[PDB]
């Protein structure tokens, strides 16, 4: 399975992730991105149909703010 998170410390509010994959990411309110449904650890589990999309925006994030991993 795949999970993902956003590091708000480095996010530059470029809007790519939550424009491209609104299923996974959203504007938290001030331009910075956050996953839509995070756990207490902040991680969001990704639906299998959205894995490749998530993996793509992870590579495309200009600030390397999106952390994604296989679990
Ligand atoms: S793609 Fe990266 S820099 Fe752009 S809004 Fe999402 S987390 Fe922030």
């Amino acid at each position: 399975a795949l999970r993902t998170m956003v590091d708000p410390d480095t996010c530059t509010s470029c809007e790519l992730c939550y424009d491209r994959v609104p299923e996974v990411y959203k504007n938290r309110g001030d331009g910075i991105a956050e996953v839509v449904s995070p756990g207490p650890d902040g991680w969001m589990m990704v639906p299998p149909e959205l894995e490749q999309e998530v993996k793509e925006v992870t590579d495309e994030c200009p600030a390397g703010s999106i952390i994604t991993e296989e679990v």
